[PDB]
């Protein structure tokens, strides 16, 4: 359950669906952003299809 | 300090629900939806297939 990038416990923690895996929010928005693409797949991802993860 | 909402302990093998954004440990949600047809937080419809694994 660490972020795939910074390989810390997220402030934020949001999961992308063509992933599967878990990424701080903006270190994904970041991403998506200026690629419209998952950083680990390589496949097209929106802002809106990232889910945020309601915190415990 | 991402928390099963069920059990409230680190989950061995993290789920995510996409209804209620929420992660649990799948061995239990697994059994909350096979017993009830539902998300544990909305209650809303939930099949299996539906809960997103988390990948390590």
């Amino acid at each position: 359950m660490l972020c795939a990038i910074s390989g810390k416990v997220p402030r934020r923690p949001v999961l992308s669906p063509k992933s599967r895996t878990i990424f701080e929010k903006s270190l994904l928005e970041q991403y998506v952003k200026d690629t419209g693409n998952d950083p680990i797949t390589n496949e097209p991802l929106s802002i809106e299809e990232i889910v945020e993860i309601v915190p415990s």
